[PDB]
């Protein structure tokens, strides 16, 4: 009714769960950023007729990308506001909540749709991520970790790589990280304009 499918969220940030800096990523990373369209895009080949992905994201997160970028080509956005004057989109939706936006997709996308859904992702930023770490539904996050500690201003909120956490959350072997992207995926550290950065796949029991 409400929430069927899992909720998988996706981040980049450094050793520090530092992830974002005056309303903006602190970093200019391309392979970095085609990886986060790879992921989030990808939908297995039989699928592939009708099905498409969700990107939902806080209101800050909207705004800060690129208006180029905006909105998010080949997946569902949808925007977590509590104060909706407006949206400026055709087909973007808006939603009072994570739970609000789960309700609305299962009746915007039912039976009466072209259009299916295949995966939802929450794509940030740190106020949004906090609703989904404690959503029952959210079991998998997709992290980029970036070995530099870059002065940042918006932390992950939960350390979920910290030892604290880790009965609850496990890092999974790199060959179901590429199994559940579908592409094989660069192991080990990758170095794009002096920054060193990681792929990892961490999973929890609902
Ligand atoms: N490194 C990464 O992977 C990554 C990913 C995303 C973002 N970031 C960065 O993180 C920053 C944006 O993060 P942020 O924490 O400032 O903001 P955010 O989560 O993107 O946006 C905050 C706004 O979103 C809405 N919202 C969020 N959670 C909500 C809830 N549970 N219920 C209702 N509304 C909710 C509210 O909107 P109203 O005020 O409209 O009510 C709140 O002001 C930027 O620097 C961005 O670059 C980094
Ligand atoms: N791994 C990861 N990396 C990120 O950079 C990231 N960013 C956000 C939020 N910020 C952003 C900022 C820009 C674009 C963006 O412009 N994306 C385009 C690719 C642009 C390009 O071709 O280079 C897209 O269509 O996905 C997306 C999200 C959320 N999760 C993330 N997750």
């Amino acid at each position: 009714m409400n929430q069927q499918k899992s909720l998988t969220l996706i981040v980049a940030l450094t050793t520090s769960y530092g992830i974002g800096r005056s309303n903006s990523l602190p970093w200019k990373l391309k392979k970095e950023i085609s990886y986060f369209k790879r992921v989030t895009s990808f939908v297995p080949t039989f699928d592939s007729f009708e099905s498409m992905n969700v990107v939902l994201m806080g209101r800050k997160t909207w705004e800060s990308i690129p208006l180029q970028f905006r909105p998010l080509k080949g997946r569902i956005n949808v925007v977590i506001t509590r104060n909706e004057s407006l949206d400026l989109g055709n087909g973007i939706h808006s939603a009072k909540s994570l739970d609000h936006a789960l309700e609305l997709l299962y009746r915007t996308y039912g039976s009466e749709s072209s259009v299916q859904i295949n995966r939802i992702f929450v794509i940030g930023g740190a106020q949004l991520y906090k609703a989904a770490m404690d959503h029952p539904k959210l079991d998998r996050i997709m992290a980029t970790i970036i070995y530099k500690d870059i002065h940042c201003d918006v932390f992950f909120p939960l350390k979920f790589r910290d030892k604290e956490w880790s009965s609850v959350w496990k890092k999974e072997k790199h060959s179901d990280l590429e199994s559940w992207v579908g592409t094989k995926v660069p192991h080990g550290k990758i170095n794009e304009d002096g920054f060193d950065y990681e792929f990892e796949m961490w999973t929890r029991d609902l």
